[PDB]
């Protein structure tokens, strides 16, 4: 995917609730640094729902593609209030940006 387009999507749809930088603050949602290859619910010091904590999948391109299409369908009971990104291209670009930004 396109990292620059993904950053624009992230700022538009995600950044109000999430930081990506190493040591970045929790906001409404957890800091996302180090997400790739990590199980659900593992950001230190964030109070996850039992639903997010117990989902038990590993974050990566495949699981983010499914989650971000419809978060509540993938993790029923999640307190992430976000309807989803319908378009495959937009999700792919956003995920390309997250793979770069959350590993810097
Ligand atoms: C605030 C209104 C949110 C918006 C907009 C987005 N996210 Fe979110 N997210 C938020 C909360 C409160 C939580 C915790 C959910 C819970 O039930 O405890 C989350 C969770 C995520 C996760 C999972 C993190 C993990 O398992 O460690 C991811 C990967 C995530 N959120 C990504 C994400 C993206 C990419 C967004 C823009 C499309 C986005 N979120 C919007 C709050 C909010």
């Amino acid at each position: 995917g396109d990292v620059e387009k993904g950053k624009k999507i992230f700022v538009q749809k995600c950044a109000q609730c999430h930081t990506v930088e190493k040591g970045g603050k929790h906001k409404t949602g957890p800091n996302l640094h180090g997400l790739f290859g990590r199980k659900t619910g593992q950001a230190a010091g964030f109070e996850y729902t039992d639903a997010n904590k117990n989902k038990g999948i590993t974050w990566g391109e495949d699981t983010l593609m499914e989650y971000l299409e419809n978060p509540k369908k993938y993790i029923p009971g999640t307190k992430m209030i976000f309807a989803g990104i319908k378009k495959k291209g937009e999700r792919a670009d956003l995920i390309a940006y997250l793979k770069k930004a959350t590993n810097e």
